């Protein structure tokens, strides 16, 4: 049998995923880069025998289409699977379509286009995605006529999805009614990329609300409407083409392949205007995701540190067997193995010479265990700070320094955090009554509402 480690080591970590952390790895013969997910089996339950997994993760190695990431290998030891693929460094479509100059049904019809294929391709093969969503669509490379490459596929089938919000986070829009209901096939899939289509045409979700259970009343309701000022600048094809795809009953609704052949597809992937409107509205939904989701993420870090800092300390102390406060660097990484040993297997630490390493990272800073602790734990959450501070500088797109009270509760809402429960926070923070809170005061308000 081998061992994950024995081949790859870890070099960057890339962020969370669906269903866990990836890993920007490097095999250890070849020098052949690779992204790996990692899924703790802790954190989440299967749905299917190991038998059935295996069988998939065979089928899934063999499969090959331009827009479906490709998988190399698969790992299993007691605690983890690793699924280990190709790298892809252009990042997720989103991002880089809210930094384009012009964007036009030309442009999202060649988009559509790619998906619908890599769709295709996995509903010939019986498999389905259930979980599609822009953050599943990743761009290549860097330049600008750079495929898009579905991740995730064949996942939602073998594992139970995640019930914590940080988890959750977006995920209700893009949902087909079906699954809800329990009772859906591929078509699930099709509605999923109707609904990024009719984003893509005018910044907007179809199936909106205050928080995630008012956006689910509203897809199992089924209805929506082309009412929005910019759908007058959208063709009629586009608006025909996401009626079908958008059909509630899965039956009725078009398949993955008919929608490749459908007017809209053809025209306009075969003299048009730029959504300039739709650019703005994506743009300002982006940052509203991804600050709310950097909030989540704060939160947790913050709740993982805490947790982490605590058991630390108490490491230290039992192997300080002398009580002086201060300790070798042998000692550090014993006890700083021990923390992992018993708190899971972390990220950036896949084997024993990642901790070493670590360790020295922090003693190369530090120039008393105390002080250590310090150090390890800022080192551990200084990517969730800085994502907090940049979403929030994105965000701010005015440059003010400040999100307004109606700006929060959107922020809030989309985190699916109690309205009263912010508010009552709000007026602990701005006791001014300016209406608004700048980063600092921001952060207080996240640090309130995780019990600090
Ligand atoms: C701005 C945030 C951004 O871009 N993100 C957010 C942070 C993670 C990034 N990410 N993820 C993968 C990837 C790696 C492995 C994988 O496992 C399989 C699951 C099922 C079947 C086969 C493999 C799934 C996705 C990944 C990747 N491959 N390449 C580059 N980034 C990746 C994308």
């Amino acid at each position: 049998t081998a061992i994950f480690s024995d081949r790859y080591k870890g070099q960057r970590v890339l962020g969370k995923g669906s269903f866990g952390e990836v890993i920007l790895c490097k095999d250890k013969i070849t020098g052949q880069e690779c992204a790996v997910k990692v899924i703790s089996k802790r954190q989440v339950k299967q749905k299917t025998d190991k038998e059935s997994l295996l069988r998939e993760v065979q089928l899934l190695k063999q499969l090959d289409h331009p827009n479906i990431m490709k998988l190399y290998e698969f790992f299993e030891d007691k605690g983890y699977f690793y699924l280990v693929g190709e790298v892809y460094t252009g990042g997720e479509l989103f991002d880089e379509i809210i930094s384009r100059k012009r964007f036009s049904e030309v442009d999202a019809a060649r988009i559509i286009r790619q998906v619908l294929s890599g769709i295709t391709y996995m509903h010939k093969n019986k498999i389905v995605h259930r979980d599609l969503k822009p953050e599943n669509l990743l761009l290549e490379s860097k330049s600008k006529d750079a495929n898009i490459r579905i991740i995730d596929f064949g996942l939602s089938t073998h594992f139970e999805a995640s019930k914590k919000m940080k988890d959750k986070i977006g995920t209700a829009y893009y949902i087909a009614p079906e699954v809800l209901h329990g009772t859906y096939d591929e078509k699930c899939d099709v509605w999923s990329t109707g609904v990024i289509l009719y984003i893509l045409l005018s910044g907007c979700p179809p199936f909106n609300g205050a928080n995630e259970y008012d956006i689910l009343k509203k897809v199992e309701k089924g209805k929506y409407t082309f009412e929005l000022p910019q759908w007058k600048k959208v063709s009629e094809s586009a608006k025909d083409l996401i009626r079908k795809m958008l059909t509630y009953v899965p039956s009725m609704r078009i398949s993955a392949r008919d929608a490749l052949d459908h007017e809209w597809i053809q025209t306009y992937t075969k003299d048009v205007p730029s959504l300039d409107n739709a650019i703005l509205n994506i743009r300002q939904f982006q940052g509203t995701q991804k600050l709310a989701q950097a909030a989540l993420l704060y939160m947790g870090s913050k709740l993982t540190s805490q947790d982490e800092t605590k058991e630390l300390t108490a490491i230290f102390h039992k192997m300080d067997k002398n009580g002086d406060g201060q300790l070798d660097r042998a000692e550090l990484i014993e006890g700083y193995k021990e923390l992992m040993r018993m708190k899971g297997q972390d990220a950036s630490m896949l084997d024993a010479s990642a901790v070493e390493h670590e360790v020295d990272q922090v003693l190369d800073a530090v120039d008393e265990y105390s002080e250590f602790v310090t150090v390890a734990m800022d080192r551990k959450t200084l990517l969730s700070r800085e994502r907090l501070e940049r979403a929030f500088r994105m965000f701010d797109s005015d440059n003010s320094g400040k999100i307004s009270s109606t700006e929060l509760a959107t922020i809030f809402g989309v985190s699916d955090v109690d309205s009263e429960t912010w508010k009552s926070v709000l007026s602990e923070v701005d006791k001014n009554n300016d209406g608004e809170v700048d980063f600092d005061e921001f952060q207080q308000m996240l640090l309130k509402l995780c019990g600090n």
